[PDB]
């Protein structure tokens, strides 16, 4: 059997993404997949690095610093509870689906936090142990994202350049990083100005595919995949 | 006479970080310049978009869409104060720095939820009014960058692509957006790995490029500039 995380990032739970978040919830529910959704703005997911984050003491007082600590403190499980509550749903996941809208040319501060905090050393990568050999090897990842711009201006001829650029922080800096397979990513263009049914089309789209992920081949998450 | 807004996130004030902004402070207010420094962490700024943000009454209060009611709520003065205090400090810079570290090939979140709750529609950009023709037209930007990776890891043929490649979404996506004439990004590679000596020498080269900074050209921020 497998497990499916949902690391889910809107305000709105009749916004569009959280109709996409649901139809994964029920599509996987139904495959028997055991599913748990972090629902970041519900939880109030603290998003930013600070020393509360690490519940034991310091390796140093004189001068702090966030990797070194979390590092050491994921060692002597010196976390606080929100970071490793996150970490064991990733831990027991095959599958982590990230659904997001596109704020800046990434995922909004409070997902961001989450990979900030979440991901430590020790966790989610070591040195050594990143890319192909990331500690978070053999499970796979998939980026759900929405947008403001059309597929057309996420061209290369478009003002918003290819959408593949803007996806190699995540794919390759982060989810490659920690030795995720990564699926290609589902990009929904432009909800806002699609009409009701464009909009009712791109859902369905989605739980489609979901239908089918488990026999779908990741990509190469190379330079060349993304700017090739 | 300028005026220089640093926007900084580091938790650590002896840190690397910390003594680039420092630097920053120092020289620009030599020079003369209004300096201005927005030091998140110790502002424990708020990362997380919400409905918080608005405090006048939503348009729709049956579905929640963050970018529609914080573009009216601009419109209608009615956004919390730690935005309008921020949007002050931007509207009257002339230079914005950001401050950081790489976090996950891009801003630690706290930094990512000042992008994404100050740069709002009507304020940073409008529809039309984005790219060459963004609201913030007539101001510098530049990032000063830190990061874990050395120079030779973040080259085309080294295992993090080319440190060009992670900085489209900030680059691209979001200063030049908002119409920001964008400065050479200053990256200050691998610190903790590198000597206390050399960790000198790269906070000297900081300081003496800001010593003329107002005689640069901005760079091109392309597609060609970023990929070529
Ligand atoms: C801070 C910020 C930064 C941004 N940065 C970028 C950027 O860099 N690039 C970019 O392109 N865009 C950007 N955007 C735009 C953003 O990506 C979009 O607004 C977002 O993707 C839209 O998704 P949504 O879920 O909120 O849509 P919604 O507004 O919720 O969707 C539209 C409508 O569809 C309805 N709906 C819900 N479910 C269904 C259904 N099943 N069938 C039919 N209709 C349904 C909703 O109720 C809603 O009224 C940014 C926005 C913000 C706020
Ligand atoms: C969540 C997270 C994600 C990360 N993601 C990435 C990533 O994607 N890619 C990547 O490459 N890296 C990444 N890193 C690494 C991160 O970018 C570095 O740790 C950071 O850039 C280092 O800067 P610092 O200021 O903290 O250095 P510091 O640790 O503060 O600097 C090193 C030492 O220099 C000392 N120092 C201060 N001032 C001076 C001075 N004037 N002269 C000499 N020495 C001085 C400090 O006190 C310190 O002891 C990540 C780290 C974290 C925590
Ligand atoms: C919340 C929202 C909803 C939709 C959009 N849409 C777009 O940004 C957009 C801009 C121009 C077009 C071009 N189109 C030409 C044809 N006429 C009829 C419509 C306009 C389409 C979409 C932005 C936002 N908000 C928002 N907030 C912050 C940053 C950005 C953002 C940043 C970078 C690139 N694109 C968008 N976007
Ligand atoms: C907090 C910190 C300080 C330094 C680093 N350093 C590096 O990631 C790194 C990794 C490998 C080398 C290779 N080097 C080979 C030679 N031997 C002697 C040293 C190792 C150098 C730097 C990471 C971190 N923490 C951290 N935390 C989360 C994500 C990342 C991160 C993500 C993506 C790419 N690089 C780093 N990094
Ligand atoms: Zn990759
Ligand atoms: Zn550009």
């Amino acid at each position: 059997g497998k497990k499916v995380l949902i690391v889910y990032a809107h305000q709105e739970p009749k916004s569009f993404n959280g109709s996409l978040k649901n139809v994964a919830v029920d599509e996987l529910s139904r495959q028997g997949c055991t599913v748990t959704v972090s629902d970041l703005y519900a939880m109030n997911f603290e998003p930013r690095a600070t020393d509360k984050d690490i519940t034991g003491t310091l390796s140093n007082p004189e001068v702090f610093n966030y990797g070194v600590e979390t590092h050491e403190a994921y060692k002597q499980r010196s976390l606080a509870s929100d970071i490793t509550d996150e970490q064991k749903k990733v831990r027991e996941a095959d599958l982590v689906i990230f659904q997001f809208p596109l704020y800046w040319f990434s995922v909004p501060a409070i997902l961001k936090g989450w990979m900030d905090r979440v991901l430590c050393q020790g966790f989610a990568f070591d040195i050594p142990g990143f890319y192909d050999s990331g500690l978070l090897q053999g499970k796979l990842a998939l980026l759900s994202v929405t947008t403001g711009g059309t597929a057309e201006m996420y061209t290369k001829t478009g003002v918003n350049g290819d959408s593949r650029y803007f996806l190699w922080p995540l794919q390759h800096g982060t989810l490659h990083f920690c030795g995720f397979k990564v699926l290609a990513p589902q990009i929904s263009f432009a909800p806002e100005i699609a009409s009701e049914e464009e909009r009712k089309g791109m859902v369905a789209a989605w739980s489609q595919r979901l239908q089918t992920i488990w026999k779908e081949e990741p990509i190469p998450c190379t330079a060349h995949w993304h700017f090739g």
